[PDB]
């Protein structure tokens, strides 16, 4: 019912198994459970009561996971502040989430449990959260908003994934993502609710430990996976232990999957695409990739998870016919109650008797029931009497061999001067690229300007940060 209940079961029944594995160092379920229960006692002393929220700012590692379990155990919601947060953003989130304490290192004036404080309780009750209680509050961005996910939302996710995956205490999960990215929730509680192991951390170097630590459940975004596949193919690394690669973050194209699939096939490991949004607890669909998916260029996300009811809605509120694009609507136990302190948005994104969340994503239902991601509604744009699929522009640029990644957008140069711009990453001058794109796109879809970048700035979820790339562009033009 709760996540502290999930960790309870696993710690009680398998206390000798390795919970955390950091380098050559190991922490057992029983000791983690003991450490975390001590932390909760600490927090409660500091006045942390049930239903409060606590900021967590720590480098990934044992103290961070212990801190996090501590916070949950005290009955509180944890608010992760990513180390990559500039000071203004941290201050905003802490103020906006109304946190009553912080755990970690401040870069604030409230109650401070340091890291040192956390580290001490290792070698060393309060009331327990319920399913309606908030587990975490994660921020998506641009004005950043908080999504508060409840214990019932998260345990609903793992009950939903129950018979889709075959997980056991024998697995080894890698913790690869920031605790401010909710993909990390799935990583942490994938292992911790099954008795499994959680390995806590160059692509080459990352690839080395995936074999060396015998990772069986790997979670990646498409950008990270391409860099991983290049290192793996390059060194000749083999990963006999790997059972599942699971894909979150940006839309997955067959193109990033094909080289891997050439080397390893699709039988072992299983390649699984999961469409997800923060507002519906990490994951919302499941598709196991097949040779079919590599024959075409469609981004199949498969079928929504078992607890979900859904609709594909037209612009004027109807159910979309088959092959007809539409906005995906999602109802169910994984759907959050709404935003934090965004009563307006919550009003329009969540509507009620299923209560639906409006993804703002376009999808089509194939025959047989499979969903196919078409794109974001917000990225369908009107320019000079034309309607432009920014996503389609991004793909055409991407089809250049020397181009890794690309983001295109409408940029306001002057009050009457709005034009398409593209930023891209190489693995190639704009001239050669310009020449190629004239071949692929009609003139009204061709970017007016090209910006070569070392790497695209991305959100915490790893989706391309449009507001930042625009600002980067304005500054060097």
């Amino acid at each position: 019912a709760t996540l502290v209940d999930l960790f309870s079961r696993a710690a009680m029944e398998m206390p000798d198994r390795t919970a955390l594995h950091i380098d050559d160092e190991k922490i057992s379920y029983g000791l983690l459970h003991s450490w975390a229960e001590g932390l909760a006692d600490l927090l409660h002393d500091a006045g942390v009561r049930k239903g409060d929220r606590v900021a967590l700012r720590m480098p990934p590692g044992a103290n961070a996971i212990a801190a996090m379990l501590g916070i949950l155990r005290a009955g509180a919601a944890y608010v992760p502040l990513d180390i990559r947060n500039p000071p203004a953003r941290n201050a905003f989130i802490v103020t906006d989430s109304q946190v009553v304490a912080l755990v970690g290192d401040p870069g604030y004036t409230g109650p401070l449990v340091t890291e040192e404080n956390v580290a001490a309780l290792r070698d060393r009750g309060p009331e327990r959260p319920g399913p309606q209680d908030v587990a975490y509050i994660i921020y998506t961005s641009g004005r950043p908003k908080g999504v508060p996910v409840r214990h019932g939302n998260v345990t609903a996710l793992f009950e939903a994934c129950s018979r889709l995956f075959s997980f056991s205490a024998d697995d080894r999960w890698l913790l690869f993502h920031s605790m401010a990215f909710d993909f990390s929730v799935w990583e942490i509680w994938g292992a911790l609710s099954t008795g499994a192991e959680l390995v806590v951390l160059t692509p080459v170097e990352t690839a080395r430990v995936v074999r060396d630590r015998g990772i069986t459940v790997l979670n990646q975004t498409p950008t990270a996976f391409g860099a991983l596949t290049t290192a793996v193919l390059g060194e000749g690394i083999d990963l006999p232990e790997l059972r599942y690669v699971v894909f979150g973050g940006e839309k997955l194209t067959p193109a990033v999957v094909r080289p891997w699939a050439k080397r390893f096939g699709l039988d072992r490991p299983h390649l699984i695409n999961m469409y997800g949004i923060t507002e519906t607890t990490v994951h919302a669909t499941f598709h196991r990739l097949t040779e079919d998916d590599l024959a075409a260029e469609d981004s199949v996300i498969g079928r929504p998870l078992p607890g979900f009811t859904h609709r594909i809605v037209t612009e004027d509120g109807r159910d979309a016919a088959t092959g007809e694009p539409g906005e995906l609507w999602l109802a169910g136990p994984q759907v959050s109650e709404g935003y934090l302190n965004r009563p307006e948005l919550t009003a329009e994104r969540f509507t009620t008797p299923p209560r639906y969340y409006h993804s703002g994503d376009l999808v089509s239902r194939r025959a047989g029931g499979d969903l196919v991601y078409q794109g974001r509604a917000d990225l369908q744009v009107k320019l000079r009497g034309h309607r432009i699929e920014l996503s389609d522009v991004e793909a055409a640029v991407r089809t250049h061999p020397a181009v890794v990644d690309a983001v295109v957008w409408v940029h306001e140069f002057a009050p009457g001067d709005s034009r398409l711009v593209c930023a891209y990453t190489a693995q190639p001058d704009a001239r050669a690229l310009r020449a190629h794109v004239k071949t692929v796109l009609p003139s009204y879809m061709q970017p007016s300007q090209y910006l070569a970048l070392p790497e695209l700035p991305r959100t915490i979820n790893g989706k391309a940060d449009r507001a930042s790339v625009a600002r980067a562009f304005d500054e060097r033009r």
